[PDB]
């Protein structure tokens, strides 16, 4: 599993994925308030879907090389 427990809430992906993803959003009131950011398993780094920010990672490089 990858991500397993960063500073987020995380999600592992010790099945048959081996990709870790991270999505990380906000509210319009989240002015440094709970942000909710949470990186979990994958196949294949993902786009920004709706309005959420995400990106790719496998370890500790889910808040890394932007």
């Amino acid at each position: 599993r990858e991500c397993y427990l960063n500073p987020h809430d995380t999600q592992t992906c010790p099945s048959g994925q081996e990709i870790c993803y991270v999505k990380s959003w906000c509210n319009a009131w989240c002015s440094s308030r709970g942000k909710v950011l949470e990186f979990g398993c994958a196949a294949t780094c993902p786009s920004v879907n709706t309005g959420t920010e995400i990106k790719c990672c496998s370890a500790d490089k889910c808040n890394t090389y932007p």
